[PDB]
């Protein structure tokens, strides 16, 4: 984790929740980033995701090296979560969330 989070261009680090409204505002459904929750009791990091107009905000929980939304948590680095996720509907997390992670909004300018 970290090497591959911290060069992972969705990525952005301790950014508010603010400052990811005005990234996400006028997109795609699909159109997503990861930054760092701002307390640990709410996960190591917060994936904000565009759906339906709206900035839905889902949790990534860490222990014991492994990562996930929800227990158990399986993946071994948040970029396979995600990786996962733009393959497949988040849909098999939510029924609310059938959209996958389609567009990364990007830190290299893009």
């Amino acid at each position: 984790n970290n090497m591959s989070l911290q060069n992972a261009e969705w990525y952005w680090g301790d950014i508010s929740r603010e400052e990811v409204n005005e990234k996400l505002r006028d997109t795609a459904d699909g159109t997503f980033l990861v930054r760092d929750a701002s307390t640990k009791m709410h996960g190591d990091y917060t994936l904000t995701l565009r759906k339906g107009g709206n900035n839905k905000l889902i949790k990534i929980f860490h222990r014991d090296g492994k990562y996930g939304f929800s227990d158990p948590l399986t993946f071994s680095s948040v970029v396979e979560l995600i990786n996962h996720y733009r393959n497949e509907s988040l849909a098999q997390y939510n029924p609310k969330l059938d959209v996958k992670l389609l567009y990364p909004v990007s830190k290299y300018q893009q």
